[PDB]
């Protein structure tokens, strides 16, 4: 019994579901069977139910139809952040008449704001279905070592850490093949609510802790981008940003009183794209990207320094492939464990599972809190956030 | 011509001014020369005297004779700046009575708390001598090439930057060998006023920027430390410390509304002690140490790529006699007019961010309210508007 999926946002010819999503489907065609797709164009969805050979998917005309289809268990959307919301309210409206609906995959953010993606949690809880969120970065081979290493002691009680990053197209420059939307604030897309996002996220659920305290400024210091060619060659021409181009942030982490500093900016490096430098009182453990790379140093007049490194994991469908094994191995019980749930509100800290809508939730009232304690000029409390209902 | 330099604080077998001070003043035996010296115990004072062959100098017996005497042009304060207030305060008092004396030299801190530092400031301006503080990272070679390579847009606009340094002591271990008052809140030495100090004032010297908002986080996540032998072993035995063990510290400066982060650890076996990245828009530039060591700069049948990094390093630089070294000859220079640049006034009220002179005790003020600034920033939670703190 295949779990059967139904796809908004997957196209053969364009996007990037068909670069990460499907290639995982793809791989493991016995756990899941695509057959439902649906797009406002009808003809795509048509198109790539050929052009990919999907003999089981069939390409529904409206929403509706799509929704409420019985022939869906798992309903992934992927899709512009900014088209979640209107997409999703109805789409679980519609999902009454889908008896079969076990599962809803929404990709990270999950909303333009922490009103929407609460109004969205909302709408799934009341659904009954399990939520998944794409923050597949919790399924990174790097990062589980690192999480293991670090729960079982191997690097002491952590005193510090240290982590600076790039967001890739928000510094001086912007790429003239890209979408406008994704520049401007409130759609969902951006250095805080996306890279900070995703890491901040990683840290704590490697260090297994939230935050308690947190401080925030954030910088648009590049109102106006120069727009380059493929070549790297400016234009002549300026395009206004309202998104940030750096993020300076620091807080500190509930379990220890950690103190954690951080600084991503918007842009490009004249280095590592990435670094998280966690200092315990046994060891030093940094990873690195273009989260590729862990590193673990200690000593026995003697230093040693030792390097984990996979060739070739590709991480980008590789971290999305083990989140859809998760859900496989969930679903289907493989471990056999008898007293395994039969759903979970969010992973939280667990290896198991995977991290649902919850734990999409609680990330969006960090990156809300980060937002306002930059407006408020205060640093704030959030050591509730992962707790209270609301 | 000769300078007549007033000591209090040098001790031929005793602390840091027999390592800083004298050598110093030793190779520019031609500008200055020690006169006068003091300290309570009159006898090392005498003893110091002879056993580095001082034929000019004459240990007085008190404070006010010290501070009375007309042999004296500079005086120097170099002890623990637990004592600054006490002893500087009465010493300008009877420094009325020496019409000679144009310059105090006092090392950072200034003192103890804002309050302090402010009357010592008003003391001493209503005193009418030239000041001089000993923040002499601002006369490190690295620290002045830096500033001059930033000033005369090598690097572009500055973008960002972030700091991450270490305080050496303030871990999980103490030496039993240890005095007591470094890990006291209040005795005007800890991560914050004394590391960070010098090194947020470096950065705002080599920017030629003042901050416009900050925010701190201030930590004793180390309440007792476990005593340590000359060895490196433990001792089985804790003491306590009231000052911190770690600074999270975020910023902008003025000059182009800067984000800077900055994280010093109390506190790997081969990191770099000190790290000052600087992002510009045309280059990076970057110092390390373990003080500053090095200083580093960063460019960057298909489409080519040329990456250029030149490195400075004087090799043998001993950056903790040297700078200071380097601060008693721009004090001379200016003194002796070896520019020979006039019209230039006797007396300056700070250095600022000029490349001449010598900071004061007004860059020791302004530098006091920053620090005052972050202990409120993390007691209130908020973040401060410091824009003002350099005004009078």
């Amino acid at each position: 019994a295949p779990i059967r999926v139904g796809f908004v946002g997957l196209n053969a010819a364009k996007g990037w579901a068909i670069k990460t999503h499907y290639p995982a489907i793809l791989q493991l065609s016995s756990q899941f069977q695509i057959t439902a797709l649906y797009s406002p164009k009808i003809e795509t969805s048509i198109a790539t139910i050929q052009r990919l050979k999907l003999s089981n998917a069939t390409a529904f005309p409206t929403l509706e139809s799509f929704a409420s289809s019985s022939t869906i268990d798992m309903i992934v959307i992927a899709i512009q952040v900014a088209s979640h919301y209107e997409v999703v309210m109805p789409l679980l409206e519609f999902s009454k008449n889908n008896p079969n609906l076990k599962y809803l995959f929404v990709e990270w953010a999950l909303a333009c704001s922490l009103d929407q993606a609460e109004s969205i949690y909302k709408a799934a809880a009341e659904r009954g279905v399990q939520t998944i969120i794409s923050l597949q970065g919790r399924k990174s081979p790097y990062i589980l070592r690192a999480k293991e290493l670090i729960s079982q002691g191997y690097i002491g009680d952590i005193n510090s850490i240290e982590i600076a990053g790039n967001g890739g197209w928000y510094g001086y420059e912007r790429p003239v093949k890209s979408p406008k939307y994704i520049y401007e604030i409130g759609n969902g897309v951006d250095l805080v609510t996306t890279t900070f996002g995703h890491t901040i996220d990683i840290l704590q659920y490697m260090t297994s802790s939230y935050f308690s305290r947190i401080n925030a400024m954030v910088f648009n210091n590049i109102p106006e981008q120069e727009l380059i060619d493929e070549r790297g060659n400016r234009l002549g021409q300026r395009v206004p940003k309202t998104v940030p181009d750096h993020l300076l942030f620091q807080g500190t982490l509930l379990n220890g009183n950690v103190p954690v500093s951080c600084s991503f900016k918007g842009g490009k490096p004249t280095t590592k794209n990435l670094v998280i430098d966690i200092h315990g009182t046994k060891r030093d453990l940094k990873l690195e990207g273009d989260i590729s790379n862990l590193v673990l140093y200690y000593s026995g007049g003697k230093e040693i320094m030792e390097v984990y490194h996979l060739r070739n994991y590709n991480a980008i469908v590789g971290n999305i492939h083990r989140l859809y094994q998760s859900i496989s191995d969930f679903h289907f019980n493989t471990k056999k464990i008898p007293e395994l749930p039969s759903q979970f509100v969010m992973q939280g800290f667990d290896f198991e599972g995977f991290p649902t809508l919850m734990d999409a939730l609680i990330l969006h009232r960090l990156i809300e809190s980060v937002y306002k304690s930059n407006m408020m000029g205060s640093t704030l409390n959030v050591s509730n956030i992962s707790h209270y209902s609301l």
